This record gives structure tokens, C-alpha cells and sequence, in this order.
């Protein structure tokens, strides 16, 4: 029914340049939560180190809908990038009022996610 998380910045508000596909795998739990979790996909960010896509702006919240000083949700982070999907896509936002996000999270109990990026030339 409901998919992990959605695209909302770059259908809702911008057209994407530069794009990657990454595997985001799930613990076993962390289907309900991931398949059952709501994150916050926009003024989003990710990180590249030419090697790895860290989750770095794109908060998890299964359901802490009360949330404390900081309480952890289970995505965990650290998004899986090809490193030649993570050097290419997001060396295009590197231009100047560009970012990176991955707009659409896919999850499956089968450790197998899908991470669209999509880089947004706001210039």
C-alpha cells in the first residue's frame, strides 16, 4: 500500500539533473518500520564519499511522534551507492544551488531498497 517514503521535492517542486540508483537494504525489522515508516524526503541531503551515500539530511521517523533530546528511529542511515552512481550524480550538484536527495526510497523485506537521487539545479 503505502511505499517507504516518497519523491516530493523534485515532482512536487524540482525538475532533476543528475540522478543515482542505490540498494538500501533493511534489517529484519526493519520492513515494518521502513515499509511502515515516514521520513521527511526534501530539504533533504545526501553525502557522497565516492564509495558510500550516507543518509545525511534525510531524518527516519517510523513513529516517534513523540520525539525526545534525540530519539533514534531504525532506517539507521547510510544509504548504499554504487560508487560510480555516487561520484556521478552528485558531482552535478556540486555546480552551485544544486542538491541531493533520494527522493524515492523503496524498501522490501528481501534487503532490497531502491534510493533515487535527484540533483536539482535550483539556477
Amino acid at each position: 500500500m503505502a511505499p517507504v517514503l516518497e519523491n516530493r521535492r523534485a515532482r512536487h517542486d524540482y525538475e532533476i539533473l543528475e540522478t543515482y540508483e542505490a540498494g538500501i537494504a533493511l534489517k529484519g525489522t526493519e520492513v515494518k518500520s521502513l515499509r511502515a515508516g515516514k521520513v521527511d524526503f526534501t530539504g533533504s541531503f545526501a553525502r557522497f564519499e565516492d564509495g558510500e551515500l550516507y543518509l545525511e539530511n534525510l531524518y527516519i521517523a517510523p513513529y516517534e511522534k513523540g520525539s525526545y533530546a534525540n530519539v533514534d528511529p531504525r532506517r539507521k542511515r547510510k544509504l548504499l551507492l554504487h560508487k560510480h552512481e555516487l561520484r556521478r550524480l552528485l558531482g552535478k550538484v556540486e555546480q552551485k544551488g544544486l542538491t541531493l536527495v533520494p527522493l524515492k526510497i523503496y524498501f522490501n523485506e528481501r534487503g532490497y531498497a531502491k534510493v533515487l537521487l535527484g540533483l536539482a539545479r535550483g539556477k
